[PDB]
DNA sequence: GGTTGGTGTGGTTGG
């Protein structure tokens, strides 16, 4: 059926860069939309950016600026480019995909940003 | 729980 693939997280110093992925099977990004979330340590889970399946996006004001959306269709995987990251980025990442009545999530992957 | 956490039926996410 569908599964969601992430890959990228790790540990980064402030200010770093680095990109998470967001893999596809079963299902094509470019048929629904598809959204990051994130869990900091001490907080609930909070939007981080939405794909449509037309490919356009939105971003949330904590990372707006900083975080941009890609899609490779060929390899039906989109991409979290994360910039200029804080300590505050720190947390487990998430990435979903719709497909009709149903909603599909990857397995998390961890991002840590050392203090400066 | 789930194909995903947890301060679990809200959450730029259903029940
Ligand atoms: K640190
Ligand atoms: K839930």
């Amino acid at each position: 059926q569908v599964q969601l693939q992430e890959s990228g997280g790790g540990l980064v110093q402030a200010g770093g860069s680095l990109r998470l992925s967001c893999a596809a099977s079963g299902s094509r990004f470019s048929s629904n939309t598809m959204t990051w979330y994130r869990q900091a340590p001490g907080k609930q889970r909070e939007w981080v950016a939405t794909m449509r399946s037309i490919g356009t996006t939105r971003y949330a004001s904590s990372v707006e600026g900083r975080f941009t959306l890609s899609r490779d269709n060929a390899k039906n995987t989109v991409y979290l480019q994360m910039n200029s990251l804080k300590p505050e980025d720190t947390a487990v990442y998430y990435c979903n995909l719709r497909r009709g009545g149903g909603i599909y999530w990857g397995q998390g992957t961890q991002v840590t940003v050392s203090s400066h």
